[PDB]
């Protein structure tokens, strides 16, 4: 019986029961976290990780939070280099949790982490069997399973290779769904988990989940010195999970949309297969299985199965004040898309579409905070499907002179469709002094 | 009592009970697999195979996943050449499951596969009685029954001949229905099992089960250097089942719609009969019975019986941006097609057809993700029948000048019809070092 | 209590109870056969045969499937020449069934067929008392009763004469009803048993139970080199029962519509009477009683009694693309015809007729897959009856100038009418080496 922090009356519990049917979910609250769904899914994924793997295995935990995964009965190796401002707080939490259960729990080898902590505090470059300060590039101890607890700032191919050299059989990756990023979207929804992401340039917008603007009077004279004339996504993107803000890199995050099969040829060439074992409203658990040698041929395509609908809409917003049009992605629950099918056949206006949507939402299924844009996406999809209907062409014959590109303003992946996108598969090229006293 | 992965509340269970009436199906979930129906049907077909065949027989398992079919009480011989990227994972799973039940299950001859695995690891060219690295062309062990567990990249005539030489009495083949591919369609449906296939050229579409497009602005200038001017299917096709992507060859898969009776004349000439013993919403189980000698005369025709309706619709879509009209195939449940019969007699618009279809879907019978296409197919079939009504011709009199070819935009095979197409019947012409250590 | 394969909830069971009232039918499924009704009727007919005939008799079985009729307590003689591609697999099934019950069932004289099988395997030209490799023309052992288990490629007069010379008192024939073939139709229905037939030329149609076409664009230039300008039936016809495709010859199949009484004059002249003892939705059991000598005078006419209505409609279809009009035959249940009698009095359009048909079909009485055609037949029959009404002629006075033939486009035999058709009655003129090892 697994225990979950989410409130008992929350509907997301049911979704969790669908995401983890092999585990019995029991809700109870200890903290009123603004973001409880994400931690609940992470805990369930960790429990499934414990269940699936072989107990007689060494589990690498890259980007680890040592305090969380120390009460586990398995033998973990935490690899937490000091590359973020969050790391010192986690080291403090680990220190308190170690010197709060050292002599009161026996069957957890707590003295092992105690001695390893003393050793690493003494020598910063010592490879302890349960705690390592090195990076994934230069970690040392051989293991067989790797766990990525929501690590988003790392290059997937290089890290996978540098850990496959060490001998991992199979690595799991729990986190957010990468497809909205490989679609080149500006802002995101992840409505159930209350996590919204936005690009740096579109931060000062008005009508997205992640924005903040200021009221102005009738000045058409702000006269910016710098003129770009190209609103394209950039590398830096900011996530807001509950009340905590985290910066990610677009390239590093987008690199996690691994193909179904791929190869890593270097000094030692391995082959790998990646599949989604658990998916729930945006949170995914990928299973990249290591394999020595160079077997088979790779296609170069990545597949995503959308259990619930995906909606990439074209919305105008006042970014920094100026009206600009950009693409925003949204996740729509399966039932809402299911019931909004007959209506999505006519020439429907955004007003009528949004009225029907709120009437459909009754207890809420989807967050009402982001159904001015779902209605817009549905209206534009109806527009496109219609204009496609009475523009029926001829078999096997295009119209090339140079050929006409006609308008696509929204992408509506139905709650049972799958998306293939091309992704590269043939990967070829790959402490502080006061803190030492603070260790005690 | 057979045990099935699919959820208890899923309607597809009933279909399974219709597909396997001799077997009692009991539902329970161990994993939340995105694709559960396909594995369910595969397991049920394997249990049917165990029931039907003679226990005192040697069963060739070509393209085998040895881990799954090793717990069986029969004496299987797995043939798993390293021709796919998944094969290393299959060998790893076999190794773990062998060294996880070696000394705790007795009546399964586990030590046999243990010793045979050591033998093949030692000598890669040794034909062990339960495991081999060879290809179906060059396998050695004599047997009497062959099993094809969803093998899709192989030529049916050559493989059947090369195994019939070895002495198989009868070979079963469980897989997808090959009927849509001899119909020369671009995209596929298989709605119940959530498996959608698409051609190479139509991957970047908008309104099929398997597509992914990007929003673009008003640029009628993409100016492609290469101009084809012929939208015809090619050999490469991509399947997406659940979240896994599998590449298939159009010719190799199309070769599996074998005629009712056919002959294989070579050094030794055999005769064979192929029949569909199990069929459910697309999944089929063919029964090709070997027979030495040359008796009878072949018709050269292959029959598919459609328990549920088949729809070949002509849909426009913006592939890579450019709008073209291509053909998509769809499976419609028998109940929906049955209730939509009298309505399919009028001059019905796609709007009214889609509204009435979504009304008929109430709990869902068919997946609502693909009823803009079914409605269009029904409307066009009504159009064709209506035009066919008042164009009555004379007995035995054609109109040849060179004679008029008037248009069919959809093929609607009713849920009790049979479709025959001409297929060729007179078939005339026919490990790495680190993995070796990884075997332990 | 007869034991039947067809599903318990199916309506056809009721019809079966009407076809065999002397037998108690108990349903259950052992296989999910696509075609279960046909095998059900065949088994019921065989059991009726067992009850009717004298136990102290020798029963010839032409075109035998020895495996099926071996468990019977009576003494059969199977005559199964290698004249079809199905024969080898039937022999293999016979061999397995013989060497699967040789020493565990006693009161069936199994060792008899064992020894006779060894004898024929040794000498291919040996007339064993329970198995024979000769044809019906050149079979040897004298008997008194003959059975035709759905044998379809044989000339009825020649076979009947060559068996009556051997001394058969009476021969039964279980099969499909031959009236639609003597009516010169292109496509057939047999809706209850899900078996559809069609001529070679109309294979590539669109709107029959047996067709397969391909979508095309507006090319009115296919320019066939060969021009026939005549759409008439040919000898070759394709049957599709469930998922099984069988070829028949039109002349041989039409020869089975034997008259009520006929004579065979040769070296020995016999007299025979043919009658239908059991009829159900298309399946018939004829009972041809032999008699030595030349007694009585023959009328030369054959009568078929239609328990359920018969409909020959004139439908236009795109055969290979070209629109041509041909005749299709259909069986309509008695209840539907009875209820649609008042409506069949007015000028009714095909639209209204089909709407009332689907409304009458509610659970389904007749298969909805084929009620575009029944509606057209009913509408055109109503048109013919109407035009027949206000065109009253004078008593016994024709109008001959050469006399006017006016148009019949459908033949509607009511569910209590009988059809008389002229058929000729005065009939005047009439293994491999590896298989031998496979016998073991
Ligand atoms: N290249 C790299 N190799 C190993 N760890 C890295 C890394 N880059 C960043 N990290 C670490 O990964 C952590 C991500 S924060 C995530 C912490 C924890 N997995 C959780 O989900 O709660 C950071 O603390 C950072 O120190
Ligand atoms: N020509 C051939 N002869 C024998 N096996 C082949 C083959 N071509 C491909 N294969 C094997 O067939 C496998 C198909 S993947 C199918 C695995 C398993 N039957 C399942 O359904 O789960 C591949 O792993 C490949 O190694
Ligand atoms: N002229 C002939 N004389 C005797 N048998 C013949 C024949 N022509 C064909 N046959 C046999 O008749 C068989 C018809 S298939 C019918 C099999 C069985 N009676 C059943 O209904 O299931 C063929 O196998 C063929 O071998
Ligand atoms: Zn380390
Ligand atoms: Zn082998
Ligand atoms: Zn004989």
């Amino acid at each position: 019986p697994v225990y979950v922090d989410i409130d008992a009356d929350s509907a997301f519990l049911k979704a969790l029961q669908r995401a983890y049917p092999m585990f019995e979910v029991e809700p109870r609250q200890v903290t009123p976290n603004d973001h409880a769904n994400a931690r609940a899914f992470s805990h369930l994924a960790i429990k499934l990780i414990e269940q699936e793997i072989d107990p007689d295995s060494t589990i690498l935990d890259i980007g680890s939070a040592p305090a969380r995964r120390m009460m586990s009965d398995r033998k973990y190796h935490c690899v937490c280099p000091m590359r973020s401002a969050e790391d010192p707080e986690r080291l403090a939490n680990y220190a308190r949790k170690l010197a709060s259960a050292a002599g009161k729990v026996l069957d957890r080898n707590i003295s092992g982490k105690i001695g390893d902590l003393q050793a690493v505090m003494a020598v910063p470059d010592t490879e302890t069997p349960t705690f390592c300060l090195h990076t994934d590039v230069s970690c040392r101890q051989r293991a067989d399973v790797a766990i990525y607890q929501d690590v988003y700032a790392v290059h997937a191919p290089t890290s996978l290779y540098h850990q496959a050299i060490k001998g991992v059989r199979l690595a799991y990756w729990v986190g957010f769904d990468t497809t909205p990023f490989m679609y080149n979207a500006m802002a995101g929804a992840y409505p159930s988990y209350s996590t919204n992401w936005a690009d740096e340039q579109v931060l000062k917008a008005k009508n997205i989940g992640l924005c903040s603007t200021d009221l102005t009077e009738g000045r058409r004279g702000k006269l910016s010195i710098m003129r770009g004339k190209k609103l394209e996504p950039c590398d830096r993107v900011l996530f807001s999970v509950g009340s905590t803000l985290y910066p990610e890199s677009r390239k590093l995050l987008k690199s996690w949309h691994l193909p179904s099969v791929f190869h890593l040829k270097g000094k030692l060439s391995f082959t790998c297969r990646c599949d989604t074992v658990v998916s729930c409203e945006g949170y995914v658990v990928k299973r990249i299985t290591m394999s020595p040698g160079l077997y088979g041929k790779t296609t170069g395509y990545a597949v995503t199965h959308h259990a619930d609908g995906f909606l990439m809409c074209k919305t105008t917003d006042t970014v920094d004040g100026e009206r600009v049009s950009f693409s925003v992605c949204t996740y729509v629950p399966a039932t809402i898309c299911d019931q909004m099918t007959g209506i999505l056949a006519t020439e429907v206006t955004p007003e009528d579409a949004q009225k029907l949507l709120v009437g459909l939402n009754q207890t809420n299924t989807m967050k009402n905070y982001m159904i001015p844009v779902v209605a817009q996406a549905f209206s534009k999809w109806a527009k496109e499907c219609r204009k496609d209907m009475e523009d029926e062409k001829l078999l096997g014959v295009r119209e090339r002179t140079a050929f006409k590109k006609q308008k696509t303003h929204t992408v509506y992946k139905r709650p049972d469709t799958q998306s293939i996108q091309k992704v590269q598969a043939e990967f070829d090229s790959f402490l502080s002094i006061p803190l030492r006293t603070r260790i005690k």
